[PDB]
């Protein structure tokens, strides 16, 4: 009926399957996650400033954020509003991303980010 039918092969998707995350802790400040790219729309129409979208995040976590590089491609930056800490004790959070073309082309997936201990400078307070 549809399931059987081959519905992705019929409509547009991104290229790179999504989605995972990995950066030393919040140490690098505003250093991207993870890069992503989408398949060019027959359309190839120009797409306006601050590419969809960030629908949800795991809690408590907020240092993240949405960079549109150029036509396609796009990559997750750290270190926003807030820094995380490996100290608080999480260490991993789903990222509900959606994703729309200027035609109307719609996908959802999930953004996983993981954060690593980072070692503190050998000089320091005392
Ligand atoms: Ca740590
Ligand atoms: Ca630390
Ligand atoms: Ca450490």
């Amino acid at each position: 009926m549809a399931s059987d039918y081959k519905d992705d092969d019929d409509k547009l998707h991104l290229i790179l399957l999504p989605a995972t995350g990995n950066v030393a802790e919040n140490s690098p400040p505003g250093t991207s996650v993870h890069k992503f790219s989408v398949k060019l729309s027959a359309s190839l129409s120009p797409v306006i400033p601050g590419f969809p979208q960030i629908v949800n995040s795991n809690p408590l976590t907020e240092a993240f954020r949405v960079n549109w590089l150029s036509g396609t491609y796009f990559e997750v930056v750290t270190t926003g509003m807030e820094q995380l800490d490996f100290e608080t004790g999480p260490n991993i959070f789903d990222l509900q991303i959606y994703v729309k073309d200027e035609v109307g082309v719609t996908d959802l997936q999930v953004l996983t980010v993981q954060v690593t201990d980072v070692n503190e400078p050998p000089g320091g307070t005392k």
